[PDB]
């Protein structure tokens, strides 16, 4: 058992299989989650599946949460989650039956527990609730959007990138009840396939969705989305539901609104709305450059990216349509010049290293890269 540090957080963590399961790099995920926190200021938040508790801790000492949420089935880990939190804060931490509560400044709950019971248990209760298990978040899902206040916060993570990204077609299907799209729209397409799952449990409850923010990053997907109290609410939300039509030979893609395709070889559904609040992540930027983070310079250069970042459904790869249509094409940042002298908005995208996101059609596209 060794000690490390994420942030303002000392954690203890075993060392090699590990008993109780921490991610260095998942310090930046954490560090974006803590800026957007420091931001929106919800007041009980929930770590659904905290192992080390590293999440859960961070969220009590680096934003102003007032009441933290910690759990996880594992015993290991709930022994775990005790040790560091009292090793960050004073106190004596009262427990009875898989519950251990500290009453400081931060009211800290830990739970030992299936986290779909303890959501179970608190219906409408957080302000935010953070969905990052190992895989799919699908089983969890429903009951975090009856957990959370109908007006709640919900950020969740994917870590199982083959079925969304399309390589497991049927487990796409079986998960995400959506037909995956393979190639170099992958990234953004998974992203819109997880915001779009989480707006369609959404509906039942009368409940719509604003995308707060939604990336993608090193294999993994996270969509921080804002609820919405209201049938008309929902309905909306499920207006900007679509589909996507993808010609291979070309690269060239096609949107249709709706919630069902009248097209074949659609893929989706996907969300065809915004993937982030201009306003929030803008804020997001100066917030994080104002805090102390465990990665502050990764943070930094994803945020800036996303921030400058044309909020628009899809992007043209330059190689991948390079590839497609057999020809040479020009450097990226050649393509966005000449992009944006004939008036057309033009930016770099998060999704892919060659992708530029642009309200050029794309036969104006293919003619300004044409090399
Ligand atoms: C990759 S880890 C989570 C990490 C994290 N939240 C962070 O930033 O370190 C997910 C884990 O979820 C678990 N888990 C699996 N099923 C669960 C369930 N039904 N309820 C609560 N926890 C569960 C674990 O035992 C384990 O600690």
């Amino acid at each position: 058992l060794i000690e490390v540090q994420e942030g303002k957080a000392k954690i203890l963590i075993p060392k090699a299989d590990s008993p109780v399961f921490y991610n260095p790099r998942m310090a930046l995920n954490r560090d974006i989650v803590v800026v957007l926190l420091n931001i929106l200021n919800p007041k009980i938040v929930l770590d659904a599946l905290s192992a080390t508790g590293i999440r859960g801790i961070r969220f009590a000492l680096e934003t102003p949460a007032e009441e933290v949420w910690l759990n996880d089935i594992s015993e290991d880990a709930y022994e775990l989650m005790k040790r560091n939190v009292m090793l960050n804060f004073d106190g004596e931490l009262r427990e009875s039956k898989g519950r251990a509560i500290l009453k400081g400044e931060k009211t800290i709950v830990i739970n030992h527990d299936d986290a779909n019971r303890l959501m179970a248990e608190r219906h409408r209760y957080f302000h935010f609730i953070d969905l990052d298990p190992f895989g799919s978040p699908m089983e969890f899902l429903d009951t975090a959007l009856r957990s959370a206040k109908r007006r709640g916060i919900l950020g969740v993570t994917a870590t199982d990138g083959a079925p969304l990204c399309g390589a497991h077609p049927r487990a796409c299907l079986r998960k995400y009840l959506a037909v995956p799209l393979r190639g170099e729209l992958c990234h953004e397409v998974g992203t819109r396939i997880l915001v779009g799952v989480i707006a369609r449990y959404a509906a039942k409850y009368d409940l719509g969705i604003d995308v707060i923010l939604a990336y993608y990053k090193d294999h993994y997907f996270r969509a921080f989305v804002k609820l919405k109290d209201g049938a008309r609410k929902g309905d909306e939300t499920l207006e900007k539901l679509g589909y996507i039509y993808f010609d291979d030979k070309t690269g060239k893609f096609e949107l249709e609104q709706g919630f069902l395709p009248t097209r074949p070889n659609a893929y989706g559904p996907v969300w065809l709305g915004p993937l982030k609040d201009e306003k929030i992540v803008s804020k997001m930027v100066k917030e994080a450059e104002s805090l102390s983070l465990a990665r502050k310079k990764q943070a930094l250069k994803l945020l800036k990216m996303i921030d400058q970042e044309l909020d628009i459904p899809l992007f043209y790869d330059t190689h991948a349509i390079g590839r497609r249509l057999k020809i040479e094409t020009k450097k990226v940042e050649e393509i966005i010049s000449a992009l944006r002298e004939q008036g057309y908005e033009a930016t770099r995208t998060h999704f892919s290293p060659t992708g530029i996101k642009t309200s050029a059609p794309y036969e104006v596209f293919i003619e300004t890269i044409k090399r």
